[PDB]
């Protein structure tokens, strides 16, 4: 499913994404615009080290869902990857809270760090209504 933006701002902010560790909405949503324009069943392999980015945080099976096919890899968020690629976004965005626990926090994707940190996104949520 590709989400349509104010659609996806309040289906995070339902699922509590608000402010998850220091996180806003808006950063939330400029990364998942970021990662996959708000696609659920985006995929991205990385021919370089065989992993795969999975879904609409762009979510990498090395160390956060399992596919079996990635070497030496775990599955933090203890799920499988086809997780990562629903229309239901649940499941992703449990994950992509296990992400942030980590000391990392947002920073944890190369992506938001480009085009969202110490940006004006006020322009992800505005007319929303979140």
């Amino acid at each position: 499913k590709v989400f349509e933006r104010c659609e996806l701002a309040r289906t995070l902010k339902r699922l509590g994404m608000d402010g998850y560790r220091g996180i806003s909405l808006a950063n939330w949503m400029c990364l998942a615009k970021w990662e996959s324009g708000y696609n659920t069943r985006a995929t991205n392999y990385n021919a370089g080290d065989r992993s795969t980015d999975y879904g609409i945080f762009q979510i990498n099976s090395r160390y956060w869902c399992n596919d079996g096919k990635t070497p030496g890899a775990v599955n933090a968020c203890h799920l499988s990857c086809s997780a990562l690629l629903q229309d239901n976004i649940a499941d992703a965005v449990a994950c992509a809270k296990r992400v942030v626990r980590d000391p990392q926090g947002i920073r944890a994707w190369v992506a938001w760090r480009n085009r969202c940190q110490a940006r004006d996104v006020r322009q992800y949520v505005q007319g929303c209504g979140v």
